[PDB]
């Protein structure tokens, strides 16, 4: 049982178009281990996947596939944050295609009334545990038709006190639901969670470090740009280079163009439209090298890259996971080289230690 | 997918004979949820099953099926005790048939030298964790060819300190092994065990609560026999009624032969030369009701029953599990009714706490 293409799945046509569309060409280890089982709809699933491996597709694809656009609320998707709630919601939007599924996003800060109207014809709810609870208390929500449950980043939820709430939300649900729990780490409580509420589940662990060989170059702050050049070497290179600031993206892109490369920048303050035409020139390969800040690194992408280069290595392990998470391909190898100086070592170590990763060396 | 007959499995002919032979006619919930997956040989398996549900067949069947009789040691089966090691060994003997698999039993008390000769051409080792480890740590036993690992009653092992030893035995093994862990209960450590050493496993729980439906009748000590009659009702009843003493079995059987029923009393005072005549007739149906004491309830049986009635609630709560563990049929319901009086309600609640059971009521 080793698939390697979305078409090879029991996926509809309407969706198998939008996935090839949005950029999802080849699957990731997880998407190929989950989508089948989720679609197969045999058992519950406890998946261990680092953020930045296609998780959101894993469940959002089969979800759009199995959730009826005619019933009421067929699914709930819990998340630690609102930021992630919206991310999840949107990625589902960009995949439904000619399937009219209404997705209600629930979370604090908003007025309750609008939310009730929003759930009215909602098909899939995606919000934080704290509100989705109260909200179901108020009879405002109807767990009556909920056929699919999904706890996205349960270990994050757990370290935010949400555990009790999640349990409550699970209880106040049919026992004819299908649960899928995603967690980068498996603490005692998550394991116990699986035992208490999900019976007869299939445990799946994905290796991201085995999918994307990571390396790094130690250099002096002055020969940093000189490192990015040696790495860019052939004018055949086609990839993504990550910065730190909007200034670095403009500066680095212009210089690179003047030395013969087809570079271009992308960053925050840039208009929605522009962010789009640059990704277009990029996807099309008019621009073989896109210099960018984390900004774009979280809310776009419309294709896969041979490799990813961190011109600047983030202090944050999660942003690292989001960056190199553009290479992970199904059946073929990924590549991420990070440029660091003598003082950015304690950090590298922490990314490795925190994401249980192994990044070797280059020179 | 789900099956309801051994033949429906990828089982050989040589074995599918000895299983029909030894008595294994219909499968048990566990056997039907494991043998397929074990045979399918896809993932590792963490199975939760009370002792007395067919566990030993679950792994021993597929084991005899997949282990080559020509290689060396292809499998290790750890157990808490020697009593259980031997039980396990024997049940494998009685199923191999025309397949020459040598099974070495390893454990304390015995001299090491004979054990070494025993492993020489051994195919499957079955012993306690303390000794198998000493052999491993001393070069005596070689894990080189071990393809299948089986921890039988890991929760029992855990509460005997064996945990450390089991872990050591797991380490000093190829990482190309197949692990199957059986445990009646899932403490933190077993769950953590699964996480640490078995990656990507399928969790299976054989919930009897929904497989065998247990009920009970509260009555006055005087209308107890009157309860057993209302329960025996139709002369179509074919089952097993459990007593307390040899006197009760003789008396109760005669009271029934006084109202037409053909019934037989089996006890301990009974020599196997009699315990045969008896059961013989009960399966042959030359008697449609067998009244018996725990005595037989542990070392015989040569067929399945529609239902089991506890005329008296046993003392030892595990005997209860051994009794109703004769109605559980492969995907085909079963039932256990227990007769109790006002004061006997104490023993009942004791049995239900010790077993995490739920026995409802009949009136």
């Amino acid at each position: 049982v080793e698939y390697m293409n979305f078409n090879e799945l029991n996926l509809s046509d309407n969706i198998l178009n939008a996935i090839r569309n949005k950029g999802f060409e080849k699957p990731t280890d997880i998407q190929m281990k989950v989508i089948p089982l989720f679609l197969n709809d045999e058992y519950n699933i406890v998946a261990q996947a680092r953020t930045g491996s296609g998780k959101t597709a894993s469940f959002a694809i089969p979800l759009i596939e199995l959730v009826n656009e005619n019933n009421g609320i067929e699914a709930i998707i819990l998340t630690p944050t609102r930021e992630l709630a919206i991310q999840v919601a949107d990625e589902i939007e960009s995949l439904k295609g000619n399937k009219n599924l209404k997705i209600a996003k629930i979370y604090g800060g908003k007025a309750i009334y609008p939310q009730i109207k929003a759930l009215k014809n909602a098909n899939i709810v995606v919000g934080t545990p704290g509100r989705i609870l109260d909200h179901i208390n108020r009879g405002t929500l109807n767990l009556k038709n909920v056929k699919y449950f999904i706890l996205d980043e349960a270990d994050e939820m757990l370290n935010m006190g949400f555990i009790k709430d999640v349990e409550k939300i699970l209880n106040a649900c049919n026992k004819d639901k299908r649960i899928l729990l995603f967690s980068a780490t498996m603490p005692r409580e998550i394991l116990n969670l699986a035992k208490k509420y999900m019976g007869d589940y299939s445990f799946i662990k994905a290796k991201i470090n085995a999918n994307i060989e990571q390396s790094y170059v130690e250099v002096n702050e002055n020969e940093r740009f000189e490192a990015l050049c040696r790495l860019l070497k052939n004018k055949e290179f086609y990839g993504l280079v990550f910065c730190k600031t909007k200034r670095d993206t403009k500066e680095l892109a212009s210089m690179l163009r003047d030395i013969g490369f087809k570079a271009g920048a992308i960053h925050g303050d840039l208009s929605q439209s522009q962010r789009e035409k640059v990704i277009r020139l990029f996807k099309q390969k008019k621009i073989r090298i896109l210099i960018a800040t984390d900004v774009m690194s979280r809310g776009i992408d419309v294709n896969d890259l041979n490799c990813v280069i961190n011109y600047h290595l983030p202090q944050n392990p999660e942003s690292y996971m989001h960056r190199i998470g553009r290479t992970g391909r199904a059946g073929k190898k990924g590549k991420a080289i990070s440029i660091i100086n003598r003082r950015e070592y304690k950090k590298l170590r922490y990314i490795e230690r925190a994401m249980k990763l192994k990044i070797k060396k280059l020179k």
